[PDB]
């Protein structure tokens, strides 16, 4: 009757497997050379590309199926399609098959999944939720922290094959656990946040499945890669903590101030990235990033519930989350292609950068009206 565990194993597998795809990026580039293609990084980065594009765009298919087909059985046939996903996805002997039966078989379970966990939470002890909010949110960051050493230790140890075998155990547990209408566009501050945010979003997950590539072809002498991993859960989670606690300071609209200065720091850190010479330079910039990051998660709701109004929140982040699937999908594929044409990630983690620049350039004429 207490939901608090599923719903932060819910939360940690759906997401903290998909902000660890750096070492499942690199471990596939390992398990799939061939010299016979030399754009493999653009080919590879389009298998989480996909899966991260897949999760955020059924997120209003989910709604519906969820809102009449009862929290339970689409919470559990979510969790099984996922499941049988991702074990079919260790029965692939090439990089094609891996869109399907990871980047949208197993995608499309963990959109079927992740949801229902939020609306189950609506009708359970409707009292304190905030500090439910808080405490799933703060074991969500810490499963995203604990779950890269996990990875790492599983690919080293008996490979990657294996590695997504043993993950299913994580999709066993939550297995065990437990009208899109169009009219909010014509209220224009909506429309100019949820077109200035999928563009700010572009160069967001560029780091998170290619960064380490870089540290490992910048930084081999490096003990402990994983760190970045480290630094940027829990930045993100003192992030979330933070602005969940604080950045109800200031009031009105003028939430997007603190969501500019979020994406303007994250901007020019993620510039500043190929910019390192020592590595605790490189940690201390996942450290301000994952701050931010945790910021601009934690305060994605309010200015959505302060713009579309108090009946719309669910259905406007549902259309918001469809439309960030575009950026998800498109960016890191971009920047594969300029490290292919290039040969290092400096120009494209120095281009990844830039949208940041322009979401911040647009999202300042929100306060307007």
């Amino acid at each position: 009757w207490l939901v608090m565990l599923a719903a932060m194993w819910c939360n940690g597998s759906v997401f903290g497997i998909q902000n660890a795809c750096g070492v499942l990026f690199v471990s596939m580039l390992e398990t799939f050379g061939s010299k016979d293609d030399d754009k493999m990084v653009f080919k590879t980065a389009w298998v989480g590309s996909l899966s991260m594009g897949m999760i955020f765009f059924c997120c209003p298919i989910v709604s519906v199926f969820t809102d009449l087909f009862g929290c339970r059985k689409t919470a559990v046939v979510g969790a099984a399609v996922g499941f049988v996903g991702l074990m079919s996805s260790s029965f692939v002997s090439s990089i094609e098959p891996l869109y399907l039966t990871y980047g949208i078989i197993f995608a499309c379970g963990c959109s079927f999944a992740y949801q229902p966990s939020l609306v189950i939470l609506g009708h359970y002890f409707k009292k304190r939720l905030g500090l439910v909010n808080g405490i799933v949110t703060a074991g969500s960051s810490v499963f995203t922290i604990l779950l890269p050493l996990l990875l790492r230790v599983l690919i080293d140890s008996v490979g990657l094959f294996y590695t997504l075998r043993v993950l299913c155990i994580f999709m066993f547990v939550l297995f065990l656990a437990g009208i899109f209408n169009f009219a909010i566009f014509k209220v224009t501050a909506y429309a100019v946040w949820a077109v200035g945010i999928p563009l700010a979003l572009f160069g967001y997950f560029v780091p998170y499945v290619h960064l380490m590539k870089h540290v490992n072809e910048r930084f081999q002498d490096e003990k402990n890669k994983e760190v970045v991993l480290m630094c940027i859960g829990v930045t993100s989670g003192v992030g979330r903590l933070l602005f969940g606690r604080i950045a109800d300071y200031v009031p009105g609209v003028k939430k997007v101030y603190l969501q500019v200065l979020s994406f303007f720091f994250i901007g020019l850190m993620s510039m500043m990235i190929p910019l390192c010479s020592i590595f605790g330079a490189l940690i201390a910039v996942c450290l301000i990033m994952g701050l931010f990051d945790g910021c601009f998660i934690s305060i994605m709701a309010p200015i959505a519930f302060e713009l579309v109004g108090a009946q719309d929140v669910s259905q406007a982040i549902g259309f918001l989350l469809g439309f960030m699937s575009i950026p998800m999908t498109v960016g890191p594929p971009i920047a594969g292609l300029l490290r292919d044409k290039l040969g290092s990630y400096d120009v494209a983690f120095y281009l990844a950068g830039v949208p940041p620049l322009i979401g911040g350039a647009v999202l300042c004429f929100i306060p307007w009206i």
